[PDB]
């Protein structure tokens, strides 16, 4: 429907040219959204080890990685006030961690909008517009 | 007792670099706190009209300026795990909005503590030894 930000790599938080791209057409969407929508970026990891890394946690790196897309989409035109990020850590894994590619699955930001039921019609007719030829 | 980071003019979130040494002050002591203490960062405004001005809102305003201390905070070492911002406008005053110096007390960021009893009186501590030595 519409992807999470993927992450390179398991210890990275590192944001890179596609998905600043990526992050720039969601800024593009969050600004046609209804000023009362507000977005929480969360962020998420699989269960590698931090050996090797400066991150003393995965909840570490998770907030790292949620608060820098959320700093990207600041840098877009979002208005702060609109905005939060949230980490989870190692917790909520979206596939097994039991292969390369589906521990890249959970090496993620998410977005999460808060809405009332009025608004949410709104936000899914411009996510449709926006993720469709 | 600890001062809440003042802005220069009602109108702006620019951080004067008196108040950003304050900041890193601050970071400093936050690294210094138990790991389950959580930090909200928190803007508020007096009420003088936001006429000439970007912001569209007292919250826009407010939510401008927690978020840039919590740049900052997260510049000189703070964890972004334990940090969150929030925006409450013009509401909660400290002081009446009657003089430009009372007006003046209302445009800060105030930091709040999220901790359970034990580590409270870590805090305490740490704090008490810090400022008043």
């Amino acid at each position: 429907g519409i992807d999470p930000f993927t992450f390179e790599n398991a210890t990275s938080d590192a944001i890179n040219q596609d998905m600043m791209l990526y992050i720039e057409r969601i800024a593009k969407i969050i600004q046609k959204l209804p000023k009362r929508v507000h977005i929480n970026v969360r962020g998420f990891t699989d269960d590698t080890p931090l050996v090797k890394t400066r991150f003393k946690s995965h909840y570490e790196l998770a907030a790292n990685r949620a608060y820098r897309v959320m700093k990207v989409l600041i840098q877009y035109g979002v208005n702060p006030n609109q905005l939060s990020f949230s980490s989870y850590g190692s917790t909520n894994p979206i596939a097994p961690n039991d292969s390369l590619e589906n521990r890249m699955k959970n090496n993620r930001v998410e977005i999460f909008f808060s809405t009332d039921a009025n608004d949410l019609s709104k936000i899914h007719s411009i996510l449709d517009n926006e993720f469709n030829p």
